[PDB]
């Protein structure tokens, strides 16, 4: 047997398996457990650390997908389906992996750790987007990816409750991180340079650690790609969270140690099936079971630790992509389809922004709609298409992004932030859509590497510079490479410049502002008139 | 008569005429100045609606202009042109009402089209015999006949207690229907057509014009309209008729007086002791906000001027409207913390939240809010230059960018035909410091033709565009369009439409014709804030 796919870890001992990369081997153990099974009345329940084991303990495949809802939108439809599980769905899914170079580092390696999006309540670290090779065999990298609990499973909570304390899902998270830190060492990882990055709730979830005291002696740097913990989506309220437990409990047939008791007796599915009717408004980009602002993992609002807290010790990587809210409209704005070109009325534009943005008053709506208008074109169909994707984008990436970005820089952070403007040339939604939601990931991976994916060669050379930056960063807190002294460099997003740069084919190119005049808006008045609204 | 100018001596309904003979640059023009067209609104007449001018006998001498009504006089900078300029420049009396007629020498064979100013000044000053309202040029160059009339501004013009006789309002506004009827009657006399009559004013001589459009017994007195830098929309122009009665009672108390018995002891005041105490009666600390305007009276205004333009149909309308560049930058002067024309006037962030509270009075907290976070540039939101033009901006867009957008929209939605500019050459001869750009009130000398007296120093380009601005003005008199019928190697001034709300740039290069009157910070002041102050 391969002595480089054997190592041995506080629970026993791995088999893992050589996998081929374009440029060579890398080691692969995947579907190791840092979690027993959180099944049966532990459902719910805070992960409790993995069981030793017996022998040598099989790391060569992916382990099962945590239990989630499963798109139907466009069956069969390769640009939906690729987020969808392509593992067999089970409670048990509490396992990582971890890829390395092929043979393990002769030194001590910098840890990348991914945490997949998907709402909170969906996801896998399984997908080929997440492939870890690329990272591991062209840049020397130890990359880590957990599964966590998603839905009600991660994040149904009755706050105060024993058995249904919330952000479990958040606890699965941490566990892997402790995990790292106990046994990254056996893989040649550097347990003492270990970043976080995520997109979109994975983001959130980086930034919640950010924001947990518990977590923050567990890595050193973070990455947030299009996600922030502040925001409309990733948190609820205890009394909010409350509401919709009881509802999904209700809706399903079942004092809190009865109902969760009844909960757990309930099939999977069962809860699945459930768990889009407890939404307060109709809406989009808003997810059930998210998690929950409890006073323990969230000590305060994200917002309220975001606005006090010291980030002197911190380095941030944030940023967005071109177009974030196009996709989110087809499941759920009328007018809007992949399969024409949305182009809508302005009756339309106006409903979809009380969809877009579910808790506006009247006024406050009134107020999105005179803002995002094209005065020059009001009427425009394809104007009022682009803007109603730019509205929801905005609310819930963009500008708390950009608010995220400030106050960390103001206290203390080092802060680098991005917006990324390419397109995949192997993108399967329309063009309306441009540079959807989460379509930087693949090239951050490095997947325009494998020339069986068809990329194009400019798509390739892009890709190797993303995986510069983002390893550069986590060496470093820089994501500017120490031999290249062309000019222009990546500078640091402060209060004063509010520089950052744009990713593309072309050279970096520094601007200012990160949607200055309208996060303005959406960061600063709003907010006065929704309380006074 | 029979030793003396026999092409100056002209009869009007109310008797006869001597005029005088004027040099213009390029020849003799005539003029017709100071001419009754009321009785004197003194004694018992004041606050009264005016009545025509009883004949007189023998022949009055029209050389001179008459007295200037009576009116408040800017001191807040003593020998200083930028403000004299405006300043009265004959004797102040309430015996008032005359107006100037200048025409070609000789004159006009044909029916000549009549242009009528109607000075601004906030409704509590002006006068029709300051040097920037000389008709002599627009007379010689482009032939035309021009009719300017002094009327009653401030108290003796617009105080009033709404629902009683003694004091109706709006007299001021009755004043020049009065010498709009006047022309009707008697411009034929002097070779001008009563059936081509083109208003055109500045500021509240706009708000006025606008006024005209709005009343109907004044719809039979003109035909075109011109406003400059004005509306009769908007939060300055007018007042409600509770407003109005709450400042005129006010003023009362001020000077020491049933609305009978008020009014009566307002008549025993001396003009100069209302002149005193006018500003006092304001609700707030504010700038570009006049104690004595137009009332909504359900009469002379049947609503607000907002009602009449969303409602109107305006088929029969052409008009021509428009801006200067920078429209409230010297305002800021008058009234904001910060602020001097003998320094740039750069202020800090507290000083511009300290400023949008006094340039928009009547805005909320929230409202106030709300202007700050749209005029704020957060890429720079202290640095005192831009903070500077903002606040400038600010003032500007309420009072009149966004009125007129607001016009011209609702306008050209209704059937009229519509032009519009925006003015952007500041004069060489400019005394104001350069920070105010073109400020308001500064296109005037221009289109009166002022750049072609050798005497007064503008450039040879300043002279060319003078002319410019004349043909444009008197076209639109003569045609409905400023556009010459032959010439085509000048580019066009194209009607502004809602599908493409085209506008044209005035100023020393050829037109250039541009898209959007602010759209998109037009839309906050015309469409969110009302939506706003209302809850
Ligand atoms: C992060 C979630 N994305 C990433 C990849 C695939 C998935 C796309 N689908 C969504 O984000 C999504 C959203 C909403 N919504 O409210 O925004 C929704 N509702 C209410 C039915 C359903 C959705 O998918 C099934
Ligand atoms: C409106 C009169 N203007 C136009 C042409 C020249 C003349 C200049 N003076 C003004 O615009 C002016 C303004 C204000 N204000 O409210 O903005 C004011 N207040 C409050 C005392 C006094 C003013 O002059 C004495
Ligand atoms: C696109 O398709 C959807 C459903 O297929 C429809 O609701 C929408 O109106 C269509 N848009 C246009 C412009 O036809
Ligand atoms: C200009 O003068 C005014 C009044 O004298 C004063 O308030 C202001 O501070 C001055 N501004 C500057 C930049 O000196
Ligand atoms: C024009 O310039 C001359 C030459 O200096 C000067 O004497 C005269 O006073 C100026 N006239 C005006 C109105 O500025
Ligand atoms: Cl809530």
């Amino acid at each position: 047997e391969d002595p480089q796919l054997l190592v041995r870890v506080r629970g026993g001992q791995l088999r893992g398996i050589r996998l081929k990369a374009p440029g060579g081997p890398v080691s692969a153990f995947l579907g190791i457990p840092f979690a027993e099974p959180p099944v049966g009345s532990r459902r719910f329940m805070p992960p409790e650390p993995k069981r030793p084991w017996s022998g040598v303990l099989d790391a060569t495949t992916f382990q099962n997908v945590c239990y989630q809802y499963v798109d139907t939108l466009y069956p069969g439809f390769e640009g939906t389906e690729m987020w969808n599980p392509n593992r067999e769905l089970s409670e048990d899914c509490l396992y990582l992996n971890v890829w390395t170079p092929y043979p393990r580092p002769a030194s001590p390696t910098p840890v990348l750790i991914w945490i997949y999006g998907g709402g909170f309540y969906s996801g896998a670290a399984s997908l080929d987007v997440y492939d870890g090779r690329f990272l591991a065999q062209v840049e020397g990298a130890v990359l880590v990816s957990m599964n966590y609990r998603v839905g009600t499973f991660g994040f149904l909570a009755l706050p105060g409750s024993r058995e249904a304390p919330g952000n479990v899902g958040l606890l699965d998270q941490r566990l892997a991180l402790q995990w790292v830190q106990e046994n990254i060492a056996a893989f040649g990882g550097d347990p003492m340079s270990v970043t976080l990055f995520g997109e979109s709730a994975g983001a959130a979830s980086v930034g919640m650690h950010i924001l947990s005291l518990p977590s923050r002696s567990l890595f050193h740097r973070a990455v947030l790609q299009s996600g922030t913990p502040n925001g409309p989506w990733a948190t609820v309220s205890a009394g909010e969270a409350r509401r919709r437990a009881t509802l999904l409990a209700r809706l399903v047939g079942c004092n809190d140690t009865e109902l969760i008791a009844c909960l757990r007796t309930r099939p999977a599915q069962d809860l699945v099936d459930h768990e889009w009717h407890v939404l307060p408004q109709e809406s989009i980009f808003r997810f059930s079971f998210v998690p929950v602002v409890d006073g323990d993992f969230l000590s305060d609002t994200p917002e309220a630790l975001i606005n006090t807290g010291d980030f002197q010790d911190l380095q941030v990587l944030v940023g967005v992509v071109k177009d974030e809210g196009s996709y989110f409209l087809v499941y759920g704005v009328p007018g809007f389809s992949k399969d024409n070109e949305s182009l809508i009325s302005r009756a339309q534009f106006l409903a979809g922004v009380r969809i877009g943005v579910p808790q506006a008053s009247d006024l406050a709506a009134e107020a999105v709609v005179l803002h995002y208008t094209d005065w020059l074109h009001p009427e425009d169909p394809t104007h009022l298409r682009d803007a109603m994707s730019a509205v929801v984008g905005d609310h819930n990436v963009v500008c708390p992004v950009a608010q995220l970005a400030g106050r960390l820089a103001a206290q203390g952070a080092r802060v680098y932030a991005y917006i990324f403007e390419h397109r995949a040339s192997t993108l399967t939604w329309p063009l309306w859509m441009g540079v959807p939601h989460g379509y930087e990931i693949e090239f951050i991976f490095g997947l325009p590497l494998d020339p069986s994916l068809n990329y194009t060669t400019e798509e390739r050379i892009f890709a190797q510079r993303l995986m510069k930056y983002w390893t550069n960063f986590a060496r470093t807190g820089d994501p500017n490479d120490p031999r290249d002294s062309k000019s222009p460099q990546w500078p640091p997003y402060t209060t004063a410049a509010q520089q950052y740069v744009s990713l593309n084919l072309k050279p970096l190119e520094v601007r200012r502002g990160l949607r200055a005049q309208t996060c303005a808006f959406w960061n600063r008045f709003l907010p006065k008139l929704l309380s006074a609204t």
